[PDB]
């Protein structure tokens, strides 16, 4: 039997599909960057886009530890083109926002119904945000004193290429 | 620039798409065997949806080595509920032959256009598609052997959970 | 002094005394199983034991670290028989869904209080029970599908009874 | 086939129901000892509580062995606060020397009807109650030596609290 | 940009300074058992200090992490001097439980916001003060049996004397 | 006994709590750092502040060798901002230099009360200043040969970084 409120197992479920999506919204951005001819920063986009899949899958996993099933929805078409290597970064930093508020909007879903499982679980992924959202922010400031000098950028895409 | 046609670029395009599609239509196959309590032929699925889009990233990498670029593209809903175990390894076969037929349309493009590094790059495919081919098969001839009975199906979920 | 609340110190006390009961509610489905004949369930009971008195110690040592006092109280008598393995499985899931329910009274006694400590104190034991229960729910899902076939159960015995 | 009598049995039963309640009350010691902030003496009382438990399931396997079987019956609430540290030790003395004569009496019953068996059994335990017994008078000794001197007592405390 | 409110960041500043403060407070204690011949007493106070900085460097890298910025305010003078050892421990079990009632007012600020990562991120110091109150409850608890007797006294210093 | 004059403990008292403000300055300089986004050179001025508080701990102990005693006194607030990083290394060399003529006053007052062993004991100091005035000069000089270019300087950040 399900022990999880249907409307929890949709919010999880509809979360499972966010990271889906959220995984392949990077590797489109790592479509961009291998485009322009930046295999380090393509390369971490890659890596990012393993690292939702992890994310997809706990979720999966819990929704089945309480009694629950995964229904697989259709992905929506990335954009495959961004105004620059800032722009793509600004975009990944207002979408793991995004993917954050939507992990905020079930916890107090979770909270409301008294799921002391659900709101728990939800813990490692509050905390994970905030190193998600951390590691955009500091690409953008470097990207900020960077201002296009391909010398600079050469080690920041060699170094984000170091990545894993 | 890009060396080869657009027509080949698009070909392999629309294969990338397809192997992503495959990735997913694998999972779904997981979370109806994970509904199902079988987390032995969950698991064999997870590890094959994994396999599929290490495929994607060989069309990936070999459209960028071409000097071409990824466009990725909406994903289909993949189906979520089979008859029972064997129909859903019976899909799988059926999916398969598909991608196997799939890739052999590019083969005949690539070789009317005497594109002959296309074609050489494929045929690693057309030998992993037999394998792939092959071990569903392998599968499906034990499921008919166990007739529905669960005493067996119960050994080949411990064995097929084993996937490394 | 003590600084946890006397309601939330007797709240504790009396979850502490309810796990020595979990703990001896397991002894006795081991009676049973040993006196049907299956010494890898009986085992698997005898390991499940010794589980609830960990909890129960970990109660203990918190209630002692907020400058309480343990007070052990009188231990019912369990039921000493089940009407085969799938109802004392089916038995111990409701045992570990109403210790689930007591540890969240627990919780919103607690929070109702602002004792945040006592609070995240029991966050794991939260996640604990979620595991708890999707152990038994998996042993009663492969139990419904065996459907009593000996052979089956042979096999899950044996397992249960490799238990560490 | 059961082949040991009803009597002897029962008479194993009773004992092994007895030892459950031996492991409460030291459990029940250990509280009065944490409460007065003796943590070895603490310790000493955990580890002598799950010593006990090792004797009650010799007398469960040995019943089984026999083709009997168990039933577990309700705990007594124990005694939760002693005068002093000699006092809980004296009380402790006092149960083990009550579980000698309780062993001797069942060790008696099965000599009357010739289970051999059973007498041989028991002889294990006759030589541990020496230990069990001894080990408290030698602490009773000590303690009586100290007489109230806090740095003796300080250094008994820490002793018994690296019992293994 | 900040993600933390200014209301929220400005709690956590604070926090950080009154870390800074407990280092400080603790390295003063250190300096009067110094001079009160007790070297191991001054080790665990130097110990102590050290700990309380991790805390602050803690909040400090927390404060970065949510696109917030730290300023260290004026470090008022600690007391130097106490009326014996129990006096100063005295004063560092009521300078922790101040410490937790600071940190309890920051999670409940952030829990009335929805500042859930802030939440999540102060547990680890709220199961932290359950602990540090407790070290420093069990030294007491000993300094009241040992009550002024020098060779108990002396054992006690040389235990805290090797905090690593 | 103590065996120091009273000026002359005055002024070791004076320079332990000089260092304590030079490292709470190293951590204000970290705090500007990370607010700019120089990570690296933040953990060199954290771990600058790490030395500087085992400079402190030097002078404590040697007060306490000569039978004197450390009082701790207020820490003024540092500052928290500065036009750019050579601006911080410069304000930091400034510092040391004082820090330098600081030492020097307290070898002059030992020499002429002809206390000897304080003397030789500020030796230390002494080469340690001309040591850290040094490590400040070579990442000025590095930072003039920057020169404003952010490549470099990205270099040096991840350099300073490297600190153990
Ligand atoms: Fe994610
Ligand atoms: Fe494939
Ligand atoms: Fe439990
Ligand atoms: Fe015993
Ligand atoms: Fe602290
Ligand atoms: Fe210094």
């Amino acid at each position: 039997m399900m022990v999880i409120s249907e409307k929890v197992r949709k919010a999880l479920n509809d979360q499972l599909n966010r990271e889906i999506y959220s995984s392949y919204l990077y590797l489109s951005m790592a479509t961009y960057f291998d485009a322009e001819g930046f295999k380090g920063f393509a390369h971490w986009m890659k890596k990012q886009a393993q690292e939702e899949l992890t994310h997809a899958m706990k979720f999966y996993e819990y929704i089945y530890e309480r009694g629950g099933r995964v229904e697989l929805e259709a992905i929506e078409k990335p954009p495959s083109n961004w105004n620059g290597i800032k722009d793509a970064f600004e975009a990944a930093l207002k979408h793991e926002e995004f993917v954050t508020q939507s992990i905020y909007n079930i916890l107090e879903l979770a909270s409301e119904e008294k799921d002391h499982a659900t709101v728990s679980f939800l813990k490692w992924f509050v905390d994970e945000q905030v190193e998600e959202e951390d590691q955009v922010r500091e690409i953008l400031d470097l990207l900020e004193k960077a201002n296009g000098q391909m010398s600079v950028i050469f080690q920041l895409d060699r170094y984000l290429g170091q990545r894993e």
